[PDB]
């Protein structure tokens, strides 16, 4: 019943509740995934107003349950569900701040709900994240798989107008293999709140 | 969470066993439905080869909870959600042979299914039914509400290339008003078995 809740489209909810520095914000996402194709397509609003971080960099933060395993990796997230996973991570910013996430993926009802918690603490001042120097765009990367959970290790790159991630993933009630990503970030012309249009393809 | 299952797109399975004067065919049937916006999106396959009867004349037997109820009339399908409800039809054409028809409409885990029964008696040779002179198309309509279930008439009009239909729903586990209907048969270019693609639109 794991792979079986995929075969199609289904609908996304993201909710994360975060700190940098003591910068309160919350952000919520609606959208669809779509796990045959490896593809997602979403749309994040801040309900706090201006936020205080760079949107590229809560990406990776805020449902890889929808990324297209080719039909010989079946067997090797959406075993995970109904029930869910927990997915935890530690990210690293380069002589800037390190992120502190846990989050909560598992299916609310006929909904696939990411429920989040995300700490961001020793970030500098006038710094890539803080400035607001980042550009508005995302690069493509690689997700390397290996506690009967999943764990993952990757470097996201940030233009910069001139981050390690650590993760780890739990069942809440599969061998080696890798995750290809490629995002495009955009903006909704006729949305005032601050917000991130993204449209993301995964394949393993 | 009658119409809070509505609040978005839902995945629809359809599938009707029939025998029309002793001729058995089965359908099936999957898309998706849009309650917010009173429209469906179909694809109808007959399992069993080529359809003894004319497509047009199953369009009203194979999911009226996807219509579009105005918002102040909300109060007034979805209120037997997610149990379903038992929809029941007998159908007279014409100087032609009666359906009677019996089907359940209700959440099959996270897919809205209309599970359907249908019986063809007294259907006249070289008629309009069997000699397939029914032109693929179809006219808009009106549906009539009024046990603890909905009662429902109204008439069919199949162009001819020269339908009484009466219902009963009851809930498995509504004051009187009623729903418009526009429909648009057609066929997928690339499909070669006995199928109808389907749209439609539906408001109260």
């Amino acid at each position: 019943k794991g792979e079986e809740l995929f075969t199609g489209v289904v609908p996304i909810l993201i909710e994360l509740d975060g700190d940098v520095n003591g910068h309160k914000f919350f952000v919520r996402g609606e959208g669809e995934g779509d796990a045959t194709i490896g593809k997602l397509s979403l749309k994040f609003i801040a309900t706090t107003g201006k936020l205080p971080v760079p949107w590229p960099t809560l990406v990776t933060t805020l449902v890889q349950a929808f990324s297209r395993y080719p039909d010989h990796m079946k067997r090797h997230f959406k075993s995970a569900m109904p029930e869910g996973y927990v997915q935890e991570r530690t990210i690293y910013f380069k002589d800037d701040g390190t992120y502190k996430t846990r989050a909560e993926v598992k299916f609310e009802g006929c909904t696939l709900v990411n429920r989040i918690e995300l700490k961001g603490i020793d970030f500098k001042e006038d710094g890539n994240i803080l400035g607001h120097k980042l550009e508005y765009n995302f690069n493509s990367h690689k997700v390397y798989i290996t506690n009967n959970g999943i764990k993952a290790n990757f470097t996201i790159r940030h233009n910069v107008e001139d981050a390690d991630h650590y993760q780890q993933n739990t069942p809440i009630g599969p061998d080696d293999h890798y995750l290809s990503t490629q995002t495009i970030l955009s903006k909704d012309l006729n949305e005032k709140r601050d917000h991130m249009v993204l449209l993301e393809y995964v394949t393993a």
